[PDB]
């Protein structure tokens, strides 16, 4: 059934432990295109609170009630897996805003805005090698996101000559990691890698410093916003953190494809929300619309919004529209690469005097 508007269902996490990721994603929607190819965009923006059940419910609603042309979300990995499962069963294009283990069952209908974990691990393990780190301890979520990172540390990390000497896990809502941190200190690794996101990533950060761990601490791209620094305080000093280029458009070459989109997003965002309010997360939902600005006019050549033919045409256009310039990288998807990113999609940050600083 044909419609004038293009319908985009968005489920993000604006309450609960991961609200630090979902709020900037929702807030960045004020600055995306409101019309593509003559057609107005109608967004239905829902909270899932990070819960995979809620995300399933929202994604099913997008299919059976909203009849969405495209689904986007969620903000953290477990509900993103749930969304991807629903979108693939229902045959609806899905743009993930959190990392997703992309299996054959999820690969046809899902693409992924966040940088794949091995691209981010590479830059962290290289820094470790360059700084005489041999032994490494890990603390991460007891879920698929914590697994993705531990698995990369084990495969890519060990291959580069690192030795993992401790593995601890914690749950997203935990308010204490006392026992886990005590085992990490006893192990005394050269460095610790934290596999977490948002404000929760600051919990092992502060706890390690409080218990007298003085070694280097590495954080993932899940931690890349002001919230981490606000909660970690002094304990964030000297942290090494993987991040997308949206954290430093000013530092990029004038000719870099990521520069104009990053300046555009950050200029508008930080004017509303103050200096250094840029985030990894606002980059993803802004970039999801950069992708739609490219694929929708192509799909409009074969079909109209609100039809299964339009959804299928979007899916094909994601395969043929190459080098999509965005704040976080330059995207080119294939049948088997649903992330579509390269080295232009990552930089390395540290923290000095409560500010993010590029490590060159
Ligand atoms: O907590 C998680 O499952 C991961 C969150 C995440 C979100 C955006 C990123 O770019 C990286 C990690």
């Amino acid at each position: 059934a044909e419609t004038n508007e293009i319908t985009v269902g968005i489920t993000v996490t604006t309450t609960g432990p991961a609200a630090a990721l979902g709020i900037p994603e929702r807030n960045a929607l004020e600055f995306v295109a409101k019309e593509i190819g003559g057609h107005p965009i109608k967004m239905i923006v829902l909270d899932d609170g990070g819960d995979p059940t809620a995300a399933t419910t929202n994604a099913r609603r997008f299919v059976t009630e909203s009849k969405a042309d495209v689904i986007m979300g969620s903000s953290v990995t477990p509900p993103t897996v749930a969304v991807s499962n629903v979108a693939n069963e229902a045959q609806v294009p899905h743009i993930a805003l959190a990392p997703l283990p992309v299996t054959p069952e999820r690969a046809k209908w899902s693409v992924v805005m966040p940088q794949p974990i091995p691209i981010m691990g590479k830059v962290l393990y290289e820094h470790m090698k360059k700084n005489n780190i041999k032994t490494v301890g890990y603390i991460g979520y007891s879920d698929s996101y914590g697994d993705l990172w531990f698995n990369d540390l084990k495969k890519q990390g060990e291959a580069m000559g690192l030795k993992i000497v401790a593995e601890e896990r914690f749950a997203r809502p935990d308010t204490s990691v006392a026992g886990q941190v005590l085992k990490l200190v006893a192990a005394n690794p050269d460095a610790i890698l934290v596999g977490a996101s948002g404000t929760a990533a600051a919990l092992p950060q502060t706890a390690l410093r409080e218990r007298g761990y003085n070694g280097l601490i590495y954080q993932t791209h899940g931690a890349a916003s002001m919230d981490f620094i606000r909660i970690a305080g002094k304990s964030a000093e000297g942290v090494l953190m993987a991040s997308g280029p949206v954290m430093d458009p000013e530092g990029q070459n004038d000719s870099a494809l990521t520069k104009k989109p990053g300046l555009e997003l950050n200029t508008a965002y930080e004017t509303k929300y103050g200096p250094n309010s840029r985030s990894q997360f606002a980059g993803h939902s802004f970039d999801a619309f950069k992708v739609l600005e490219r694929v929708i006019p192509v799909a409009l050549k074969t079909a109209k919004p609100g039809t299964q033919e339009f959804r299928e045409a979007i899916r094909k256009a994601l395969l043929t529209e190459k080098d999509i310039a965005a704040s976080q990288g330059v995207y080119s998807f294939t049948e088997t690469d649903r992330y579509g990113l390269d080295d232009r999609s990552r930089i390395l940050l540290t923290v000095k005097n409560g500010k993010y600083v590029i490590v060159k």
